[PDB]
């Protein structure tokens, strides 16, 4: 089974973003990289998405949801998020991080926790944070001192 | 395996509308309810989605796609779409309907094609218009004379 840990190699994949383009996480070594997952595009709470915090890291984000690229596609504009956002539609990457849930409302609607992982230019896991409560925000003050710590 | 012909018995389903309620077809026998299935929320062409067309209609309209609730949700309230929109998750439905196919820039992406599906108020198909072809759109003042007929 899958499980990620500090200091391994972060499973590698190929997903499609918001223009179906594919995005390769191993073509970003030599950078460090912010994987942000996110239940669901346009869950309603603000007249701004909280994936809008992460716009101003000084890391390659990537935002991952189980959500379709077109409404992902929607879901960037309106929030004006700068970075790219990836549809894991066959959830073989929240199966990879180990952060599926089932949606309590959905039977059988698998969907990513909000998780971020940090990883370094190395390709390797140096932060992780995932919460089973999909409405907890991720520290972003120590995710930025880490980030920067692997600038 | 499943096909669907005119003068059948509608094959029933209950799905999720976009505030996660569940809507069972059968439910609806007494009224005329039109099935009008699409690939995609958010699809790019215009300022408002074809779906729109639907709004005009004097029937039990059931907007379906497998995108997700809030999605759909979002997509509905975008372009001012004034009846129930489902999300067929799992595939179920597209599959009894027989109205699958795999979107071509998303290996294993299965979706809806555009199709049209007119039930009569014992729950019987009376129309049935299917396009492999995502970009037409289906005969609107056909479908609005068989819904007359039903009523």
């Amino acid at each position: 089974g899958h499980m990620v840990e500090i200091g391994e190699l972060a499973p590698d994949f190929e997903l499609p973003d918001t223009e179906l383009k594919k995005v390769k996480l191993s073509a970003l070594k030599g950078k460090v990289v912010v994987l942000a997952f996110y239940p669901a595009a346009f869950t309603q709470v603000t007249f701004r998405d909280s994936m809008a915090k992460f716009n101003q890291v000084n890391a390659v984000v990537l935002g991952i949801s189980v959500d379709p690229p077109f409404s992902n596609k929607a879901f960037k504009e309106h929030n004006k998020l700068n970075f790219t956002i990836l549809s894991d539609y066959n959830r073989e990457v929240v199966k990879k991080y180990n952060v599926a849930w089932e949606f309590p409302a959905l039977p059988g609607y698998v969907l990513a926790k909000r998780a971020v992982f940090v990883i370094d230019k190395e390709g390797k896991v140096r932060y992780k944070w995932v919460s089973d409560d999909p409405t907890k925000e991720p520290p972003y003050d120590e995710i930025e001192k880490v980030v920067k710590s692997l600038s």
